[PDB]
């Protein structure tokens, strides 16, 4: 298990433009295209992202490419964000992964507002953090995935992704 396989499990792989859980145009391995209700718009973002006129369909290879970019960018944002870098640095590898997961899913900003959980994480109060993490829109809207991530933080193990 690693961040890529983890996210691969949580986001799936689809080669045609589709709507995410929030109703937004996305493709590949959770590659958000736009929050725009316009499919044409999404298609435009896709061609720009890929470098060719795709007509909303991409190859596995292509999906993976945006995936790698997305993961990297997530990590890169974490390091550049003052509200996140410290907790990230304080964590072991597994937990770091759960943080990347979150940021890939809800953007750096959303994650940074998890002030209290962040603080608990930093203090290494695993159980406490986990309960606090669940008191969120995030958990309510995507509870199964959230439970996985939370478990990851609480235990520092990949148990939640163990048989997926
Ligand atoms: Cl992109
Ligand atoms: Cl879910
Ligand atoms: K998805």
């Amino acid at each position: 298990m690693n961040i890529f396989e983890m996210l691969r499990i949580d986001e799936g792989l689809r080669l045609k433009i589709y709507k995410d859980t929030e109703g937004y145009y996305t493709i590949g391995i959770g590659h958000l295209l736009t929050k725009s209700p316009s499919l044409n718009a999404a298609k435009s973002e896709l061609d720009k992202a890929i470098g060719r006129n795709t007509n909303g369909v991409i190859t596995k290879d292509e999906a993976e490419k945006l995936f790698n970019q997305d993961v990297d960018a997530a990590v890169r944002g974490i390091l550049r964000n003052a509200k996140l870098k410290p907790v990230y640095d304080s964590l072991d590898a597994v937990r770091r992964a759960a943080l990347i997961n979150m940021v890939f899913q809800m953007g750096e900003t959303g994650v940074a507002g998890f002030t209290n959980s962040i603080r608990m994480l930093q203090q290494k109060r695993w159980d406490e953090a986990a309960v606090n993490l669940a008191k969120s829109r995030w958990y309510n809207q995507t509870p199964n995935r959230a439970k996985r991530v939370i478990t990851t933080f609480r235990t520092g193990t990949w148990d939640a992704y163990k048989n997926l």
